[PDB]
């Protein structure tokens, strides 16, 4: 069926925990077999949210190799992300490696640092200029540039620094602030915003490593982001833009890391911002 159509049909009919479940049942089961390995306990957030085997991230390094991260690899869209969870203290150094060593242009940060009165990830970026982060355990250094304060969003500029050989990277921070603490947002009108703002900067283009994109366990908000802007570039790609269906799509992304889209809610949430966004892109 069309997007816009079924889209009522299922509001009308009430059944969207039964069409999300549908989802669960269908998606792909991979081991991640690194990911439960002893030593590598500290090194993820949460017990039921792992990467695959066959798409997690490796980092250059010979002692361990491993963090929550995982390439979801678009073919027909000709897109590329990284999904991962927000860092942790004991990984932020791990966080900034793999940027640096994967060419990323941009990382999408779409928590807060604290929500309902708890930590959701380590305070990863300096928050002044004159006061610059060192990474010791990865050989990084890390300054704030500027930083552009918006009613929905956060844009900064970072250098990242790699101390051993002296080369200098420039890195776009696009931190998406108002996501609410319960629930998924009334309008998708600030998030589609800020998608196309993420867009116009080149962290999505081939030009570029993929981009880095977290929320706390990196499947839901994330999740909802990568799907939304896939399935908008499909419909610009094709000759009939109604064929382009939104649970294929999230299916296929579901073969590269677990859990994506974490509620029904979210799922309702994706289907609005693609029908809403499909017609301010024309
Ligand atoms: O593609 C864009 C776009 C291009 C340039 C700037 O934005 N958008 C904007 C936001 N959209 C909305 O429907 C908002 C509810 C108004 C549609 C998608």
């Amino acid at each position: 069926m069309e997007m816009e159509k079924e889209f009522e049909q299922i509001d009308k009919s009430g059944s969207w925990a039964a069409i999300y479940q549908d989802i669960r049942h269908e998606a792909s089961d991979f081991p991640s077999r690194v990911a439960k390995l002893p030593k590598n306990k500290n090194r993820n957030r949460y017990r039921d949210v792992s990467p695959f085997d066959h798409s997690r991230i490796k980092l250059h390094q010979e002692d361990n190799d491993y963090i929550n991260a995982s390439l979801i690899k678009m073919e027909e869209a000709q897109r590329s992300y990284i999904l991962t969870q927000g860092p942790l203290p004991n990984t932020v150094g791990h966080f900034w490696e793999m940027v640096w060593e994967q060419k990323s242009r941009g990382v999408v940060m779409l928590n807060r640092v604290m929500e309902k009165g708890s930590l959701k990830c380590a305070q990863y970026w300096p928050q002044k200029e004159e006061k610059e982060m060192i990474f010791e355990d990865t050989n990084l250094k890390l300054t704030l540039i500027s930083e552009d304060i918006k009613s929905y969003y956060t844009v900064r500029q970072l250098e990242l620094e790699n101390l051993t050989t002296q080369e200098t990277r420039e890195i776009l921070h696009f931190h998406y602030t108002t996501w609410p603490d319960f629930g998924v947002p009334e309008s998708p009108a600030s998030f589609l915003n800020f998608l196309f703002k993420v867009r116009e900067s080149g962290s999505l283009s081939p030009e570029h490593g993929p981009v880095v994109v977290h929320c706390s366990a990196g499947i839901g908000r994330s999740g909802t982001f990568c799907l939304a802007d896939t399935c908008l570039l499909l419909m610009d790609k094709r000759k009939d833009p109604s064929s382009v269906d939104i649970k294929k799509v999230l299916l296929e992304m579901r073969k590269f890391r677990m859990g994506l889209i974490q509620t029904a809610d979210q799922l309702r949430f994706s289907y609005l911002a693609v029908i809403e966004g499909a017609k301010f892109i024309m």
